[PDB]
DNA sequence: AATTGTGAAAT
DNA sequence: ATTTCACAAT
DNA sequence: AATTGTGAAAT
DNA sequence: ATTTCACAAT
């Protein structure tokens, strides 16, 4: 919430309260939440307590009340449109994933080089693909200010600048390259090679 | 190294020293490394100092000496064979990524349901795909004890147990589901929806 | 009413 | 900065 | 030889 | 537990 460590769990808590809600479970204790998340229960309680007093003593937490509270925190009572740039290996994995079946996000358009064979067409799921040179045109009346960036590493900086210039305010980047961009622009990195190589480091200790 | 925070950066440092080495840069200061990584230089120095005294005062760090030192720490003077289970959206993104062009890892085989149409064939890059029921057979003389797990969430636990039973010691899992497995088995999670939704949380604060 | 919310300690 | 302990409050 | 390695403080 | 300060050592 305030604390970065807690803010990184919010999405994990929301999923769990949703899963309980689907499974017909109406109450959950912080021990049950801790165990489904693989963390300690004291962190769940300290996490929730930044948002006020959400449980009751001796009972636990009302699953629906918490599912809905977290949806509000996560802005999941409104729809967020995202774009994806770079329709290549990971690009396409994401494009075909129905984010919107579980949360109120969706990739509503994608971009690639103007010469890509997918430009001018749609995804099997109806997501239109356009040339990167037209980004300014399509960004009008999309409500998009968030980009998924899945272009080659050597092009990440150059394409990040195009996105920012064109109005993008937040980037999830799969390139392992620190983007130099103004500090108001939020950048979250996913680094798959580093994740795999770090797994191997832990296995060898 | 000892400290978890530092161990999670090792892979990031290795890449940077490799990149410098490719770019013909022979020396690097902790400020230059900090700036390419987007962190503070005091953490770079404190990070490196867990491994001893790797630089020299007034100079910085010898890029080749550090590239090679990190390759040793990361076990990158030997080849690690990985398997991938679940040849679906993210599965395939990974299968087509040449991990071995940059590090000494490779996905040397994959698995899917026995009825999948890819079973019995190879990847465009020569990676053979087999039925999950044959996992014990193929795990013989592969040197594989690491799995990438990219099956649906509802099947993650059931397939994680098959992998462990069959000899797998480390799992990188893309399912957002805490796997319950013995504590000697190292599990690293990647959670793409939570990463995207957390980006959006940061953008709205 | 069996489990929360939170100071204080530990890391 | 973050986790975990530990217990009076309900 | 301009920058490291590290106690001490801050978080 | 982790980061960042800040400075004597080279
Ligand atoms: N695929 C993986 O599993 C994997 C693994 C580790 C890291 N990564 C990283 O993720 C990034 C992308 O990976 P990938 O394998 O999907 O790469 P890819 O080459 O398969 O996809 C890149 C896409 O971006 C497009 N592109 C290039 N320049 C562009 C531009 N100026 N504007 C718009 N689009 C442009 C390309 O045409 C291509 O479709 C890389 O930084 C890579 O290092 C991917
Ligand atoms: N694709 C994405 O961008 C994305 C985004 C967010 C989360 N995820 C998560 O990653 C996981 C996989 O995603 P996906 O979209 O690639 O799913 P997918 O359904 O596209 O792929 C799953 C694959 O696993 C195979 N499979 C099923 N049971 C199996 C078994 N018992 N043994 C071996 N293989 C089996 C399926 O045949 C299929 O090929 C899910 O947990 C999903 O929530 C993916
Ligand atoms: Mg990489
Ligand atoms: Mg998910």
């Amino acid at each position: 919430s305030i604390p970065k460590a807690t803010a990184k769990r919010l999405s994990l808590y929301y999923r769990i309260f949703k899963r309980f809600n689907t499974d017909g479970i109406e109450k959950a204790s912080s021990k049950q939440i801790a165990d489904a998340l693989g963390i300690d229960s004291a962190t769940v309680r300290r996490d929730f307590s930044y948002f006020g007093e959400l449980g009751r003593r001796g009972f636990g937490y009302d699953v629906k009340k918490l599912m809905n509270f977290f949806a509000e925190i996560l802005n999941d009572h409104s729809t967020t449109n995202v774009m994806l740039v770079g329709c290549g290996n990971i690009g396409r994995a994401l494009l075909h994933y129905r984010f919107h079946d579980r949360n109120k996000m969706q990739i509503s358009m994608a971009f690639d080089l103007d010469s890509n064979d997918l430009v001018g067409k749609t995804t099997e799921d109806g997501i239109p693909v356009y040339g990167i040179s037209t980004i300014n045109d399509h960004l009008i009346d999309s409500d998009i200010e968030t980009a998924i960036l899945t272009v080659p590493s050597t092009e990440a900086q150059e394409v990040a600048d195009i996105l920012v210039k064109a109005g993008i305010k937040g980037i999830l980047s799969f390139s392992p390259v620190h983007l130099t961009l103004p500090k108001d622009i939020i950048v979250q990195y996913v680094d798959l090679t580093s994740e795999l190589q770090t797994l191997l480091y832990f296995m060898n200790q």
